[PDB]
Order: C-alpha cells, then structure tokens, then sequence
C-alpha cells in the first residue's frame, strides 16, 4: 500500500497474510480473506507457483510476535477453472483455500462479508484497501498492516481512453487512480472493504496495477468484483 496508513490491530480482522516456505524462513507473498474458519478468499496468480504456503489469521506486525497470531497450513487450493497465468486481463483472479485445521474468531481474527450477488458499487463509493505489500514502487514490504482510502473508479470511467480502456471488464472494479495512494505488489489476493448499508464488505480481491507504477494517476488499481463470483465460491464451499 503506497500512500497508506497504519491500520488499528483489530480494525481489519478478515485480513491474513499468504506465505511461502522460504529456506528454514517463510515470507509474505499475498493478502487473503479469511471467508469461512477453514478457507481463504485469495487472487487466483498469488498461488500459481507450486509452492508450500501458509495463512497467518491474526496477523498485524509481520516481523514481530504480537501475540494475536495463528498459523494453519493450506491444504487444497481451487482457482477459478477459468483463470489463465498469460492473461490476468481477462479475469477470474479469484482462488479459494482450504486450510488444514479451523481457526478461532476472536476480536482480531473475524470472516469477511461478502456482497450480495450482483451489487455493483455507485461511482466514487467509500472503500479502503489493507495490506502488507510495498509502500513505494520498487519499495519493500510494510512490516505492520496499512490501509488506504481507495473510492470506486466505475466501470465507464474506468474503461475509458484514459484509464485502463479494454484492460478492465465488467467482472472487475476499479478503485484509486490519484496518482497518490494505491494497491501495490504483495497487496494481491487481498480485500477492497467497502461500507455498504453501514456494515463494511470485502467488494474486492486485489489483482493488478499499471506496469508503469503502482500509484499512477487514472491507472486504478484493480479488483475481481467479488460480487461476480458468489455462486461460485458457495459452490466450492458446499462440495469441498
Ligand atoms: C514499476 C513497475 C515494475 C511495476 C510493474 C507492475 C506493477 N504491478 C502489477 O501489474 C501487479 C502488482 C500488483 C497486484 C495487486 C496489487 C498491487 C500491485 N501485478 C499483478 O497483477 C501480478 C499478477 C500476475 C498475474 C500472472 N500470474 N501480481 C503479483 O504477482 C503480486 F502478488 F506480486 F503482486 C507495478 C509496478
Ligand atoms: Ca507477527
């Protein structure tokens, strides 16, 4: 999250950390949704490297124990069938995972809201993106969990000219663009919480930003709307 701030340790409590086996170390790779005790809402190119992962629920400084923190191993990952590696433009950046044992909701460890099937948010809506990705391009990763206040860029606006034009589909939404705060690498697979009848939902799963920069002027950084895939996700959930 370039141009974030820190988030308050309970603010955020559907947020986790994706890590990869790195040596004796693991390090973050990837946000999440913690959307069930036993699974995880993640982008479907977090997990496409065929690499041993964990999910951190309870998370907030990734460098220091906070005392809030559980780890539970992934066990089954199901991307979206029609997700493919060469073209993240062309959607379905939305993977679930099973994890190996349930997790225990406390006040730092909550599931996400989802939206109801099919809402599309009003242009310029209130939603924050949190996450532990890098806080400048080329930057590094933030050590404690930030957040940025990230409105809806709209689908015609946001497919237009001089935004991300054809890049962006309807299955998509778009949020940011002021060339100041933005999604940034490590932040994918995580969640666009956006406040919605006066309760906050996870909208969006973190998946692109511009090639040129992640907090570029009218390129928004770019969500699956998560809105798109709720049969899907019920679907998985119900027969795994
Ligand atoms: C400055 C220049 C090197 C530059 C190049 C690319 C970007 N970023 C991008 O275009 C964004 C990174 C990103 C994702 C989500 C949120 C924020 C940022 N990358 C993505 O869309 C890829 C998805 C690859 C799909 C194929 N397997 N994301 C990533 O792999 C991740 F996790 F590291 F962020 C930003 C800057
Ligand atoms: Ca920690």
């Amino acid at each position: 999250v370039v141009g974030g701030t820190e988030a308050q340790r309970n603010s955020w409590p559907s947020q986790i950390s994706l890590q990869y086996r790195s040596g004796s170390s693991w390090a973050h790779t990837c946000g999440g949704t913690l959307i069930r005790q036993n699974w995880v809402m993640t982008a479907a190119h977090c997990v496409d490297r065929e690499l041993t992962f964990r999910v951190v629920v309870g998370e907030h400084n990734l460098n220091q124990n906070n005392g809030t923190e559980q780890y539970v191993g992934v066990q089954k990952i199901v991307v979206h069938p029609y997700w493919n590696t060469d073209d993240v433009a062309a959607g379905y950046d939305i993977a679930l995972l099973r994890l190996a044992q349930s997790v225990t909701l406390n006040s730092y460890v909550q599931l996400g809201v989802l939206p109801r099937a099919g809402t599309i948010l009003a242009n310029n809506s209130p939603c924050y993106i949190t996450g532990w990705g890098l806080t400048r391009t080329n930057g590094q990763l933030a050590q404690t969990l930030q957040q940025a206040y990230l409105p809806t860029v709209d689908y015609a606006i946001c497919s237009s000219s001089s935004y991300w034009g054809s890049t962006v589909k309807n299955s998509m939404v778009c949020a940011g663009g002021d060339g100041v705060r933005s999604g940034c690498q490590g932040d994918s697979g995580g969640p666009l919480h956006c406040l919605v009848n006066g309760q906050y939902a996870v909208h969006g799963v973190t998946s692109f930003v511009s090639r040129l920069g992640c907090n570029v002027t009218r390129k928004p950084t770019v969500f699956t709307r998560v809105s798109a895939y709720i049969s899907w996700i019920n679907n998985v959930i119900a027969s795994n």
